[PDB]
C-alpha cells in the first residue's frame, strides 16, 4: 500500500528488520506516483491536506489515524522544511508555502 | 552521529539517494549505544527527555531544535504505539509508559 503522510516518519511493523530506500521527488513524480495507484491517506492536519490535494491534484483526506508499514509498502511524506514549537500546527496553506517542504519517496523492503 | 528523536522520523539531508536499515532494539542495546558513542538530542518533549534519561541512565536533554542525517548517521528512536489527537502532547512520563513504546534504530547509508 503506499500510504501519504505528513510528517518523514517511518512507522514500521515490529517483528521485522526492514531496508528502506528513500529519495525526494518533485511534485510530478509524486502526482503520478498517486494516480497510478491506490493510496491511504493518514495526513493529519487540515492546511497539509489541503496543500497536498492542490499539488497532486487527488483528493487527500485528513485522516488523523495510525498506520503501519511493513515489507512491500511505500510512503510518500511530506516533509516540512523547519521543525515548529512544542503543540503548534501551522494552519495556512501559505504558511506551509513559505516554510517550505520537500515530498520523499520512502520505499520499505 | 547518533541522534536521539522523540518520533520515528527520517529527517534525511536532500541532496541524495538513501538506504536505511532499521530494527527494533530493546532498553539494554540502546543503553549500549548510547553509553558508548557521542549522542545528540534532539528529543522535543519533557516528558520523553525524563523518561528516556531515565531508561537509559544518560542525561537526554529536551532539546528541540531540527536536525539533518546523512550517510553515517545513527537515529536511536522513540516511537510511541498510538497516535496522539492534533496538537496534544503527553506531559507525564506514566502515560507514555501506559500507551507504550518502541525503541528503534535506523541506519542510515
Amino acid at each position: 500500500m503506499l500510504y501519504i503522510l505528513n510528517s518523514a516518519i517511518l512507522p514500521l511493523k515490529p517483528g521485522e528488520e526492514y531496508t528502506v530506500k528513500a529519495k525526494e521527488i518533485t511534485i510530478q513524480e509524486a502526482k503520478e506516483l498517486v494516480t497510478k495507484e491506490q493510496f491511504t491517506s493518514a495526513i493529519g492536519h487540515q492546511a497539509t491536506a489541503e496543500l497536498l490535494s492542490s499539488i497532486l491534484g487527488v483528493n487527500v483526506p485528513m485522516n488523523r489515524v495510525q498506520i503501519k508499514v511493513t515489507h512491500g509498502d511505500r510512503i510518500l511524506a511530506f516533509m516540512l522544511k523547519q521543525r515548529l514549537p512544542e503543540g503548534v500546527v501551522v494552519k495556512t496553506t501559505e504558511e506551509l508555502e513559505k516554510i517550505g517542504y520537500e515530498l520523499w519517496l520512502f520505499e520499505i523492503q
